[PDB]
């Protein structure tokens, strides 16, 4: 159930996503496919732009517990701390994983695939991935700082 995934180079991956004022059934389908894809990609997280949606919608798959199943809509960063660097690849890139620097822990606000905006604190792999999707969907990508 994978939608249309955009690959680097791609304007939409480098495109800034806009966080919608309200979760529409169209927006819900977008996330639903985003996970469906991301998983189909076996990715630990997929960002809206990646799946061809120029809207700040993020879906996570970081086993921060027993079963992976994180969804956030129009997430925004609230706080970041610590400096990390870990290799990863992007659904847009052909699995070319590189070590990208991001904060060690970060707390961000988002709404669930159900349509309820809440604030969640992310640390480690959670904080890294969630913050990464924020960047990716805002058209910013780790490659922007790789060299
Ligand atoms: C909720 C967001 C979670 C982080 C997403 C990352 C990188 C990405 O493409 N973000 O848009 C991802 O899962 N990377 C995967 C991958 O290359 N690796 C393998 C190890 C885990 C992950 C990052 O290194 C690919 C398959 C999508
Ligand atoms: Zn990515």
């Amino acid at each position: 159930s994978v939608l249309q995934v955009l690959h680097i180079p791609d304007e939409r991956l480098r495109k800034v996503a806009k966080p919608v004022e309200e979760v529409n059934a169209e927006i819900q389908r977008i996330v639903d496919d985003m996970f469906e894809t991301m998983y189909a990609e076996e990715g630990i997280g997929l960002a809206a732009t990646q799946v061809d949606i120029h809207q700040r919608i993020i879906v996570i798959d970081v086993s921060e517990n027993r079963d992976e199943r994180l969804v956030l809509i129009n997430p925004e960063l609230l706080e970041k701390s610590g400096e990390t660097g870990i290799e990863e690849g992007c659904l847009s890139i052909p699995e070319q994983r590189a070590l990208v620097p991001r904060a060690e822990k970060v707390k961000i606000r988002a709404l669930d695939r159900d349509g309820k905006p809440f604030e969640l604190e992310a640390d480690g792999l959670l904080a890294i991935c969630i913050q990464h999707e924020m960047d990716h969907l805002v058209g910013k990508l780790f490659m922007d700082y790789l060299s």
